[PDB]
């Protein structure tokens, strides 16, 4: 009667699963994505609350037989923040361990099955997070939209707005993103992004999905775009040269893999991240991930049971 539950506070998602000790996964629910650096600490605790309460829900049980949650969020990688995402589980009356680690940690352990590796995330947010054989951890990137997140979707989408509109203001490069980016917002005029960005309540990833523009256009031989996807594989690749360097893996056997919807969807983005690995890391293995992060949350807290 006994399980577990593990939370993948991701950037496009909140993802649950519940899952039995034997690693039988029951049910699994969603919310939206929600980080303590873009929401209010009260939004953030009512996501993650309904979230566990649907999940309890469809199991027809109490968390009094949950033997472990490990939740692995965005935005609370902080000492600090790890007591203030606890807080918040434990406001359910929950009496058993919680395991608040990162979003990486959970995408290393479902991704690999294994405590040493690398991960790169690119989805709303991009940051780089390794174990090395020694058992030591390193990370690169992370900051958030707005002081980070380089080659992440979000980036991406901010950047196909400032090339669309130096297109249309004659600072830049003509771009077919300067009439393909209204097109995907339905707004008539320049001059009406304004209002979207600052006056709409528009979310991290609302912008982040703009990245499905700059490949379109890419795909129709747009040189702005294919510019803004080769940078942003360039960044993702220095995350990961900054990890590897940090961590004494220049000339280790390494396995790597990569989550979001960024790295993992564009062809030519992966490409380049790819090429660039290949050539300066040989060593470095890349894998696509065995399971989802919530199941790698499912591992961390399921490992930690008898
Ligand atoms: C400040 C912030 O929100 N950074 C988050 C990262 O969170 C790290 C753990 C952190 O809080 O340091 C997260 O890993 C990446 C990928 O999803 O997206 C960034 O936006």
């Amino acid at each position: 009667m006994k399980y577990v539950i593990g939370i993948d506070g991701g950037g496009s998602k909140t993802h649950m699963k519940i899952s039995t000790l034997d690693y039988k996964v029951l049910l699994e629910v969603f919310k939206g994505p929600s980080n303590i650096n873009s929401s209010t600490k009260e939004e953030v605790k009512r996501v993650l609350q309904e979230l566990i309460m649907e999940g309890l829900g469809k199991l027809g049980q109490s968390l009094e037989e949950c033997s472990a949650i490990c939740i692995g969020t965005a935005g609370a990688d902080r000492t600090e923040d790890k007591s203030i995402i606890e807080d918040m589980i434990r406001s359910l009356g929950y009496m058993g361990k919680i395991i608040v680690v990162n979003d990486a940690e959970i995408a290393l352990a479902g991704g690999i099955e294994k405590r040493e590796g690398i991960i790169v995330i690119s989805g709303t947010g991009s940051i780089c997070y390794g174990r090395n054989k020694e058992g030591r951890s390193a990370r690169s990137g992370g900051w958030g939209h707005i002081i980070g997140d380089e080659g992440s979707g979000y980036d991406i989408g901010i950047k196909a707005i400032k090339a669309a509109l130096k297109s249309f203001d004659k600072r830049g490069e003509k771009t077919i993103l300067e009439g393909d980016i209204l097109d995907f917002l339905k707004l008539k005029s320049h001059e009406d992004l304004i209002n979207y960005i600052y006056r709409s309540g528009v979310t991290k990833k609302e912008i982040a999905s703009l990245t499905r523009v700059v490949n379109s256009a890419y795909i129709k031989g747009d040189l702005v775009s294919k510019r803004i996807l080769k940078e942003a594989a360039r960044e993702l690749f220095l995350s990961v040269k900054a990890v590897v360097e940090v961590l004494s893996m220049q000339n280790k056997k390494v396995v790597l893999t990569t989550a979001g919807g960024v790295i993992n969807n564009i062809n030519y983005l992966y490409d380049e991240f790819r090429k660039f690995l290949n050539l300066n890391y040989p060593k470095v293995k890349i894998i696509s991930m065995k399971n989802d992060s919530a199941f790698g949350a499912v591992i961390i807290a399921r490992s930690e049971c008898d």
